[PDB]
């Protein structure tokens, strides 16, 4: 630490499509990620793989698919996001039993 979690936003990344990855968890803040384009380009690292958005992260839609983001003051502390690449957004039970504490104690 040289600054503290509970003063981060925290939200929390699922892939499109994907049912059974029940998401990870980003800590964003001044410090953090000061860049979208830092922000994109991390999640293609941890969430891209040989089946899973391969082509890499090119949108973040908010839970119902209805919004994509432009900014990252649209990512709101605590709320879910689903990245997505070259398929339309896929409506699933993305957060369905994940517990919201990873939003409490941080």
């Amino acid at each position: 630490t040289l600054s503290s979690e509970k003063k981060a936003k925290k939200v929390r990344f699922y892939r499109n499509g994907d049912r059974y990855f029940k998401g990870i968890v980003y800590a964003i803040s001044p410090d953090r990620f000061r860049s979208f384009e830092a922000l994109l380009a991390d999640l293609t690292r941890t969430l891209s793989d040989n089946v899973n958005l391969p082509q890499g992260v090119r949108t973040i839609y908010t839970i119902d698919g209805l919004k994509k983001i432009s900014s990252m003051d649209q990512l709101v502390e605590g709320e879910s996001y689903v990245c997505g690449s070259i398929e339309p957004f896929k409506k699933l039970e993305y957060t369905k039993n994940v517990n919201p504490n990873w939003s409490v104690n941080v």
